[PDB]
């Protein structure tokens, strides 16, 4: 038993890092089949992210202006293309290690295992949740830029996010893999509200879940509450709505621990008028967000 | 910038793990050169567990007995040793997929990656610290056993700990790679006292480091203190006692942050007298002490 934030294995993914190398700036890669995918941005100076113009930035840019550099393999750029924020390099060689993937775009509240890198090698792996208001709070230095966030199913690789920028908050923001920024955010050095962030509810709940499974049930109370009743106190607290899909997709988990979801939330509500008292759940001593009810159920 | 709990790419131990197989049992094992390892008590039943002797059971043992299966390649077994608690199995392939490593049997307080894996199938990856009182605070469910802990420089993996038994407390214990448990425990399943677990006093220091360099500074306050003065606060709050090796580990951050370390003891005393009083460093409402000085300057 036991309960861990957890990523993937990185394995897979760590066989598609690249370095690229455009001018001066150094970043990460990702190379799949025989394209290998970038933050545009790997075309400015510093003075660029100030307010980049991509179109005539790129249009000073041809093929052989790309190091692409997989290990110590140079890789040969045959075409140049830039999709929303990316730049999709396609190159002569397919990547012998491609695994099965997926692009896919995540949802608020979907957590994700991002393999940091630095010049194209792994550092470090972690799991990461997209917040409500689509920014992440992960580990990014100087050169992390281009690093991936992915999940796995099986043996395939559903990549689901590239890091582009740090915020002047201190918080991270970044792309699919078609190069649509998660959130308002663009890539240039500018002010840029994230804006509201609240606690992902539906997670919350699977974490108590997973709490009572591990035989934490000091939390555990005598009431029951309404979702509206519930609702009104998430308002208060900045938690997400409730809603019924929210529920369903307990479902498994209400099954395994004869703790109906609702009775869960009286908890919850207990626990946010109430604090914690100076108690922990599962090591810790705040309520938990960053795993998804299929995170649990996996790890149980 | 940020602060992350992260775990090595763990690709280089993937290729490593085996499932082993003798009579019903399942567990995981480690390929490396013409070598795996894995739990002696592979060779148990479930009332074996209750009060095995080792030697006798492994007599009833020979090669054949043993399945080796690495994905869906069979191994073929040639010799079986017994060391200390676990089993090195002869194979007659030597693993392509070895990485340089080391064994090396860690410290208390020493933090490293576990691939967590079921029937020699990688699931996930996450950082675990030896605890002082040398359990470790994982999530291994059933068949998780040979599960394995490392830590990587350069290229180099220095394997520290195998995966063999959950105590009754819900904690976990295993051995190094020579088979020698840390700390008391033995590979039976009967009642063991774990004994006083106590804080890592120097993570938690390196921790607060870290928290600065990334912005969290309000804990920092106007006293200082000694080490005696300090270590007195430590005993009553059942801290670790900090000795003038971890001060000069911890030189590196103060260097970096021109906070001395005994003036970041005065901030650590206010907060284990006054706590933490609904604040968060670094997103953590108590005190992490499951990162390394060496963890935090990777990090920074
Ligand atoms: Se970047
Ligand atoms: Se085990």
């Amino acid at each position: 038993s036991g309960f861990r934030k957890m990523a993937f294995p990185s394995g897979k993914v760590e066989g598609c890092m690249v370095q690229v190398t455009c001018g001066t700036t150094t970043l990460n890669g990702l190379w799949l089949d025989d394209v290998v995918y970038c933050p545009r941005h790997v075309i400015c100076t510093s003075e660029d992210m100030l307010n980049p113009n991509y179109e005539d930035l790129l249009i000073r840019k041809s093929n052989h202006n790309f190091l692409v550099q997989a290990g110590n393999v140079q890789l040969r750029v045959i075409g140049h293309s830039m999709q929303n924020c990316v730049l999709k390099l396609k190159v002569d060689t397919a990547n012998p290690k491609t695994p099965k993937y997926k692009f896919v775009r995540i949802q608020p509240g979907q957590t994700f295992s991002v393999l940091a890198c630095y010049n194209g090698s792994p550092s470090g792996v972690y799991q990461c949740a997209m917040r409500p208001n689509f920014t992440i709070k992960g580990s990014f230095l100087n050169g992390s830029c281009g690093s991936v966030g992915f999940n796995i199913d099986y043996d395939c690789v559903s990549f689901c996010y590239m890091h582009h920028m740090e915020l002047p908050t201190g918080v991270h923001a970044g792309t699919d893999l078609e190069g649509n920024f998660y959130g308002p955010f663009v890539d240039r050095q500018t002010a840029q509200a994230a804006g509201t962030d609240t606690t992902i509810t539906v997670n919350v709940l699977a974490w108590l879940y997973a709490a009572v499974i591990n035989g934490d049930r000091w939390f555990l109370n005598r009431f029951t509450t309404t979702l509206n009743d519930f609702n009104l106190v998430a308002m208060k607290y900045n938690y997400e709505p409730l809603t019924q899909d929210h529920v369903d997709i307990l479902g498994p988990l209400s099954a395994q621990t004869g703790i109906a979801v609702l009775d869960m939330c009286a908890s919850l509500k207990e626990l946010l008028q109430n604090g914690m008292n100076g108690r922990t759940i599962l090591g810790s001593a705040l309520l938990e967000d960053e795993f998804t009810p299929f995170d649990v159920v996996r790890q149980c």
